[PDB]
């Protein structure tokens, strides 16, 4: 139960699954318009089961704007094995345990990235970290931009679903 710049930022509840899926599908359609294959595969990732797993595992966070579920992300404290395979670069440091954000979906009915930055900044403020990591698709310039604005540094490439661009932010508290 965090507030940041008026947005309520909190763990999702199980009965928000349909609302989250509506947002995920909206986001999936917006990605498709860019020609990216991110979230466009036959497995349906991220699908309803992926999101239920996020809620069961305590990963699922949402941002509520004007009483409406506007944003989603999964936040995982631990290690991503594929991040150890970073190439054409390297991490800022090689600590094993960090916070990673996945499955970020940002309403465009709440459109201008304003909400994404607010949500992700709020998650960063709300967690001790201090090591935050994220990866995105090469064609996801919107996410690259958001990560840059939040102070993440591009570190290199990781071999996730082909290639992903890997980013790291160290929180100065």
């Amino acid at each position: 139960n965090l507030y940041f710049q008026g947005m309520q930022i909190r763990l999702a509840f199980p009965n928000e699954i349909d609302q989250i899926m509506l947002l995920i599908e909206e986001a999936r359609a917006e990605i498709a318009k860019t020609g990216s294959d991110q979230w466009q595969k036959e497995d349906g990732y991220p699908n309803r089961n992926d999101i239920i797993d996020d809620i069961l595992n305590g990963y699922a966070w949402v941002g509520i704007e004007d009483g409406m579920l506007a944003t989603y992300a999964a936040v995982i404290d631990g290690h991503e094995e594929v991040y150890d395979a970073i190439y054409e670069g390297k991490w800022l440091h090689d600590n094993h345990r960090y916070l990673t954000f996945h499955r970020i979906a940002i309403s465009n009915q709440f459109r201008g990235r304003g909400l994404a930055q607010t949500f992700l900044q709020g998650l960063i403020e709300g967690h001790k970290g201090p090591d935050f990591r994220c990866d995105t698709h090469e064609k996801n310039v919107t996410m690259q931009h958001i990560l840059n604005k939040l102070g993440y540094q591009y570190c290199g490439k990781v071999p996730l679903d082909g290639v992903r661009l890997a980013y790291q932010k160290i929180k100065e508290k």
